[PDB]
């Protein structure tokens, strides 16, 4: 794990200038940078040490990653802590996020096998959260936006600021979280179930402006299989270009994933094998 310079951070940001911003989050802004001499392109994180939750997902971020290596992981390439201040650095991801290329958007549409690889990208790099680490760890964010896509489509799981490890966004919440009040890994099922559902219908997790039966995602895709419909949310351009087979074969598995109870979902290995399943189905 590199430890930087505040001037090889500012150095790399051409001092964080605006032209390099990527974003702005909770945390801080990101930031495009280059280092070693402009041979490795990198994304910036600089936080508000001020900030307890910053500081709390700071180091977070920094436990967990600086002990990870996974092809399906954004990897955390160094920090700066130097005046006391929290800056994150990790690999460029040239194509931003998953949700970016689904919906409110000017990218064009994905085609659906490269949809389906970047779900079985997320599914290995999840399931080596909770099977290959020194302990199970639950990421307890997985998003649209926080699987990122580099320059050849490879799809990255990031942001660990709220990951929890260790033998103790509203539309992704596992609901029986506010009922059991227990950390699992099948929370992170739940939500990777509502990340299947977003690839497919390309629409939010959470929409507030819709009739309440449709207003999460989670909910509102699952009825529509039951009920025969589901072909009628699905993507526009993906119509008529899923076959019978794979179609049922991943509605099934996102369905399996978003069940009310965590110990009924599948594990990550489980999602992983269908939805390579799904794929060979494609074919
Ligand atoms: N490694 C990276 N490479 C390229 N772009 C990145 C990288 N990490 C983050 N970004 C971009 O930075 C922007 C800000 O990301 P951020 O982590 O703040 O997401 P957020 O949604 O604001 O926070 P959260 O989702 O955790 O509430 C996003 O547009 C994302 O595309
Ligand atoms: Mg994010």
């Amino acid at each position: 794990c590199r430890h930087f310079s505040f001037a090889e951070i500012k150095a790399a940001t051409k001092n964080f200038d605006e032209s390099r911003v990527l974003g702005v989050g909770g945390f801080g802004k990101v930031y495009r940078g280059e280092i070693d001499g402009g041979t490795t392109k990198v994304a910036i994180r600089r936080g508000n040490p001020m900030s307890e939750q910053g500081v709390h997902e700071f180091q977070t971020e920094i436990e967990m990653l600086s002990k990870l290596r996974h092809r399906h992981l954004v990897s955390l390439i160094g920090y700066c802590e130097e005046n006391c201040e929290m800056i994150l650095v990790y690999d460029y991801m040239a194509h931003g996020t998953m949700r970016e290329h689904l919906y409110k958007t000017q990218n064009p549409s994905l085609p659906w096998k490269q949809r389906l690889e970047i779900c079985i990208g997320a599914a290995r790099g999840l399931h080596y959260l909770h099977t290959g680490a020194k302990h199970t760890i639950i990421h307890r964010d997985v998003k649209t936006t926080n699987i990122l896509l580099d320059e050849k489509w490879v799809a990255k799981v990031s942001d660990f600021g709220l990951s929890k490890t260790g033998p103790t966004s509203f539309g992704y919440l596992d609901p029986e979280y506010f009922r059991r009040q227990q950390l699992t890994e099948k929370s992170d099922v739940y939500s990777f179930g509502v990340v299947l559902f977003e690839a497919l219908c390309a629409r939010p997790a959470l929409n507030p402006t819709l009739a309440k039966e449709q207003v999460s995602l989670a909910e509102w895709a699952p009825y529509c299989y039951k009920k025969g419909m589901l072909d009628q949310i699905v993507d526009p351009y993906l119509k008529g270009k899923i076959t019978p087979e794979c179609f049922k074969k991943f509605a099934e598995t996102a369905m399996k994933c978003v069940l009310d109870q965590g110990i009924e979902r599948p594990s990550m290995g489980d999602v992983l094998w269908n939805l390579e399943f799904a794929l060979q189905l494609q074919e």
